């Protein structure tokens, strides 16, 4: 029972936040 591939950097680098705080330009309220 273990995940996290080692395959690419995976591991922490797994990265996606594009949006977040710039939500409140692209959809302000």
């Amino acid at each position: 029972h273990s995940q996290g591939t080692f395959t690419s950097d995976y591991s922490k680098y797994l990265d996606s936040r594009r949006a977040q705080d710039f939500v409140q330009w692209l959809m302000n309220t």
